[PDB]
């Protein structure tokens, strides 16, 4: 039963590795097909695709009367996407943000500040509906401003969509196998710890973002990286958190929200007045490390 766990674990890593690169390549081609920037494709198709685990997890957790896990997973993913995912990626491929993308990031920041303020007393189903509506508006606004609309079944298109979809299946299945594999290893060795397992929920669901962002960074696709991070956070709030709140009132996470707000503000300030490169990435990593060293365990 331990060899099966090791099997899943290694296999999940393989799928994650190759799948992420396929997803990126297919997404980069699709962007060129539709005449939209890499940021746009990153913030929409990629962000949502990779946030499907958060959405499902938050929904499932709140339905099972564990709303703390529901919001813990959602906001923890956001902190992970900036501190760990963007941190690593910025070091690998530093980014200077153009003026139009700076505007997108400011909208993101406002969205996050708005979510923090209405969530001070926790999140109701009404808070959820509002956030989901802003999420949809964000998506349409983003696509419009990053689109140059001008124009059977071209082999370039097909191969693009195949890469993208198979890549996405690869990263999502791979993330699942990684986690399921780890869990059966821990169970087999009798080192299973539930509160540890619930602490790592936002991470396991963030493995697609991590591997996808790293693959894009290796190909110097900085805008795509930034799109994936910014979009995943909005999807995690207007999607994962929001849907959670539909089943049950979510408890406040004011400390984690303050952390997210601070990291999000830092991200905008770097984008606007500087760059997102080596030392910005180092700072994001240091803050992430401080966060996981100090924040209360249990995943909510
Ligand atoms: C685009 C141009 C406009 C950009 C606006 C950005 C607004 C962001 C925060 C506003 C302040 C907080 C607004 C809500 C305050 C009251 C509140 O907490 O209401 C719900 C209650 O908490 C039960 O959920
Ligand atoms: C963006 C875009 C839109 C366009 C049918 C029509 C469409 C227009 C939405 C939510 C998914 C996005
Ligand atoms: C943004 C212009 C200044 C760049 C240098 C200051 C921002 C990066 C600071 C990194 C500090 C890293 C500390 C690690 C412990
Ligand atoms: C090309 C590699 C450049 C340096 C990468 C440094 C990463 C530092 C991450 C944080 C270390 C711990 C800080 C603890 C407060
Ligand atoms: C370099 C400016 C940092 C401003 C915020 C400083 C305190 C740390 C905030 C982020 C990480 C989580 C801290 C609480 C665990
Ligand atoms: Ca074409
Ligand atoms: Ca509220
Ligand atoms: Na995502
Ligand atoms: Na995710
Ligand atoms: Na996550």
């Amino acid at each position: 039963m331990v060899i099966l766990g090791v099997g899943y674990f290694l296999l999940g890593l393989i799928l994650l590795y190759y799948g992420s690169d396929w997803f990126v390549l297919g997404s980069e081609r699709i962007a060129r097909h539709f005449n939209v920037s890499n940021f746009v494709i990153g913030a929409t198709v990629m962000a949502i695709g990779t946030s499907l685990p958060e959405i499902l997890t938050s929904a499932y957790a709140s339905y099972m009367h564990a709303p703390g896990i529901s919001i813990g997973n959602a906001i923890g993913s956001c902190i992970c996407n900036i501190g760990l995912v963007l941190g690593l990626s910025a070091i690998i491929s530093p980014i200077i943000v153009d003026k139009n993308l700076q505007k997108n990031i400011l909208v993101y920041l406002l969205f996050v500040i708005f979510a923090a303020v209405i969530g001070i007393d926790g999140f109701s189903w009404i808070d959820g509906v509002v956030l989901l509506i802003l999420f949809i508006i964000y998506l349409r606004w983003t696509v419009k401003n990053g689109s140059a609309e001008i124009e059977k079944n071209n082999p370039s298109v097909v191969f693009s969509l195949v890469l993208l979809i198979i890549g996405l299946i690869g990263v999502l299945v791979g993330a699942e196998l990684f986690v399921d594999g780890a869990k059966k290893i821990a169970l087999a060795l009798d080192i299973s710890d539930k509160v540890i397992g619930f602490t790592l929920v936002a991470f396991g669901t963030s493995l697609p973002e991590l591997m996808v962002s790293l693959a894009a960074a290796k190909r110097n696709l900085g805008g795509m990286v930034l799109g994936n991070v910014i979009g995943s956070n909005i999807a995690d709030i207007g999607g994962a958190l929001a849907v959670g709140s539909l089943f049950m009132h979510l408890p406040a996470e004011n400390v984690q929200m303050a952390v997210l707000v601070i990291m999000s503000l830092l991200l905008y300030l770097f984008a606007k007045y500087s760059k997102i490169g080596r030392w910005q990435g180092i700072l994001f990593l240091a803050l992430y490390i401080i966060a996981i060293a100090s924040l209360r365990m249990g995943g909510g």
